[PDB]
């Protein structure tokens, strides 16, 4: 169910596989920030949900470092994919970038983004 | 560098290498909540930090199962390294469950752990 | 325009009444969680927002005792009120409960509300 | 224990007096960011707290403005005052900028206060 191409509501596109460990691989490419073309990710994921029916858990980190440019920051998104007809990856993420210790105050930015099909 | 064990406020061990190419991986050890053993980790570091003096921005994510047990949940890591004298690891943390959609507005913790040797 | 009833995307009630001195009032009803009918809000809101379309800054917070209960938690709202056709409020927000000391790195639920009237 | 003067980490001054209905009314000082001067606060927290050694919940906001400038800006913290010898309220904070829509992506700043007497 995860592995595929996704787009957030910034017009961002997440490519991923899912592959049989646990582990989630791709690209990000995102509409926004100090970015342009796709950026390595890795994260992980819950290869064996509740039978229950709840959403499956996963996270997956974005290093904005390409051979493009370095924004000296990074993303990480923690959620859960939600199946459906139209199925959602539901997310919050954190948004680190190096500061100084004078600054670190005012390192991370919070935000929420919903990815579909 | 960011290669090494480490250990956060509350006793959990994060073992960790850092490659050439950006990549975070090694294992979790929670201390506390819903988990036994190691985790698997994946995550993404800056290879090319600033150098007036900023942290190195990076994330991970563990997915909270193993062979002995499935918390259906992840978190992640957003944080940046500060080396040097005393080198120290500052995150933030989002802990997502896999949830009912009903149950989803409570998916979520937010955290900060701090890391060091 | 902050002054009116809102709703989220949960169902939950926010009355409120932004005063000339840069205070928020009301009452707040969640339709979730470990509640029951009106909650106190006490906030801040900009008075005097810029005029280049930025939104309004503004922040509450209810904590979950009344008459009826008492969740031994406290809520609060960081957001912006977004003026237009369809005017909105869009927020994060974080949800801590007493706990001990051995359980506070799991106190802590954050997510994101939107309102609308 | 919490009517009072108290300090973060960031050398900021917290002034609060908490009412017998649950009311936190005082003032903030930042020795951070786009800040001059004191600002008001309001807030709630949990007058009925429990007592199994648990902490006692409460927030408060702060608009960044007041007689000298304007940041158009609130932060909004979160968290439970721990008593005893060694008095602390731990909290974790949303400070959210005016922006306009197209920017509403990083409005918000995420950290973390604790504060002593
Ligand atoms: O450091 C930068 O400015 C680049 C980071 C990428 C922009 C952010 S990451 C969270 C959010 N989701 C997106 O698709 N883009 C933004
Ligand atoms: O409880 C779960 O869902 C699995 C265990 C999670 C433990 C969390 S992750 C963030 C924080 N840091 C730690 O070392 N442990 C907790
Ligand atoms: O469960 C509790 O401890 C008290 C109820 C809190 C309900 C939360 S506050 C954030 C979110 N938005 C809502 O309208 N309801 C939930
Ligand atoms: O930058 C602004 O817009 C005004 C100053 C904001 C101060 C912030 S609020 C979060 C953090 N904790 C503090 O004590 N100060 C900063």
């Amino acid at each position: 169910g995860i592995t595929g191409t996704w787009y957030n509501q910034l017009g961002s596109t997440f490519i991923v596989t899912a592959g049989a460990d646990g582990a989630l691989t791709g690209t990000f490419e995102s509409a926004v920030g100090n970015a342009e073309s796709r950026y390595v990710l890795t994260g992980r994921y819950d290869s064996a949900p509740a039978t229950d029916g709840s959403g499956t858990a996963l996270g997956w980190t974005v290093a904005w470092k390409n051979n493009y440019r370095n924004a000296h920051s990074a993303t990480t998104w923690s959620g859960q994919y939600v199946g459906g007809a139209e199925a959602r990856i539901n997310t919050q993420w954190l948004l680190t970038s190096g500061t100084t210790e004078a600054n670190a105050w005012k390192s991370t930015l919070v935000g929420h983004d919903t990815f579909t099909k």
